[PDB]
C-alpha cells in the first residue's frame, strides 16, 4: 500500500555522450554507494522524464542490482488509449510508481483513471507554492497516492503537513526531497534556479540557506544540513503521514553527496 522507501534519483544521460559512458557513470554510483554503507539502505531509484525512462532504467538495473525503479511521466501530450499503453509497459518493466507531472490528458485526471493499474500515483508537492493547500488536497481528492517534494531547504513542510492534516483527513505517502549542495553552486546556481519562487519570501530564505551550504566546508556543510533534515523527521514522521526519502545530487552523485545522505539515514530511515 506504500513504498515506504530510500529513492536515489538517477537522472538519464544524455544521449551524445553514449551508453558506454552512461554504464561506466552508473558502475560509478554502485561503486560510490557501497563507499558510504548505501549499498543495501537505497531501494529503488527515481527516473524522471524530460534516453527515455525505459531505456536508461535498463542500463540501471545492469550495474546497481538492489535497486527497484521509480520514475515520472508527463501525461499531457498522450491520449488515455497512448497513456495507458505507456503506463502498462512502465509497469511491466519493472517501474513501481509513477508520478504524473504534466505542463492530452491532465495530471489530475490520470490519478483517478489509472488507480487500478498503477498502485503508487505521485504528485509534485511544493510546500512554499502559493495555494498548494488546497492544490495538494485537490490531488488527493483526485488520487494522488504520494506526494514527492521539491528539494527541500527549510522546514516549511512542517508547518504545510501539519495544517494539511487537521484540515483533511487524507493521508498519503510523502517523499521528502534532499539536495546535496556542492561547492560548485557557488558559480553555476543550478539548485537556487531549480527553487525560485519571484516573490515568495520563505523560498529567498531557502536560497539563502542554499548559497550558505554551498560556501560552507564539506564539514559544517554536512551538519548544517543534517540540522535541517532532524528538525523536518522530527516535525514530521509523528503526524500520520508514511514517510519516505527522495535524495538528489543535481550536480551529479558525488562521495561527499553520499556520505551526507548516510547520515541522514543513519539518524532516521523509513521502514
Amino acid at each position: 500500500m506504500t513504498l515506504n522507501t530510500v529513492a536515489l534519483e538517477l537522472v538519464p544521460s544524455n544521449l551524445d555522450l553514449g551508453t558506454a559512458h552512461a554504464l561506466a557513470e552508473l558502475q560509478k554510483v554502485r561503486k560510490l554507494a557501497v563507499d558510504a554503507g548505501l549499498d543495501g539502505r537505497i531501494r529503488h531509484i527515481m527516473i524522471p522524464g524530460m534516453l527515455d525512462v525505459l531505456d536508461y532504467w535498463e542500463l540501471v538495473q545492469r550495474e546497481l542490482p538492489d535497486v527497484r525503479g521509480l520514475c515520472t511521466q508527463v501525461t499531457s501530450f498522450l491520449g488515455e488509449r497512448s497513456l495507458r499503453r505507456r503506463l502498462t509497459a512502465l509497469i511491466q518493466h519493472g517501474f513501481e510508481g509513477i508520478a504524473f507531472v504534466g505542463v492530452g490528458v491532465a495530471p489530475t485526471d490520470a490519478l483517478s483513471t489509472f488507480s487500478h493499474l498503477v498502485k503508487h500515483r505521485g504528485v509534485i508537492l511544493i510546500p512554499t507554492r502559493d495555494d498548494e493547500l488546497s492544490r495538494f488536497g485537490f490531488k488527493c481528492k483526485e488520487g494522488a497516492t504520494f506526494g514527492m517534494t521539491q528539494l527541500l531547504y527549510s522546514d516549511a513542510i512542517v508547518n504545510f503537513l501539519t495544517e494539511f492534516s487537521r484540515n483533511t483527513d487524507h493521508r498519503p505517502e510523502i517523499l521528502l526531497s534532499f539536495g546535496f549542495v556542492p561547492k560548485m553552486e557557488s558559480e553555476v546556481g543550478l539548485i537556487d534556479w531549480l527553487i525560485q519562487d519571484p516573490d515568495n519570501g520563505a523560498v529567498a530564505t531557502e536560497q539563502q540557506f542554499v548559497r550558505r551550504l554551498a560556501a560552507s566546508e564539506p564539514a559544517q556543510k554536512r551538519a548544517q544540513m543534517l540540522d535541517l533534515y532532524k528538525r523536518v523527521i522530527d516535525g514530521v514522521i509523528d503526524l500520520g503521514f508514511p514517510v519516505s526519502l527522495h535524495f538528489e545530487a543535481p550536480y551529479g552523485v558525488s562521495a561527499p553527496a553520499f556520505e551526507t545522505f548516510a547520515a541522514m539515514l543513519d539518524y532516521w530511515a523509513p521502514d
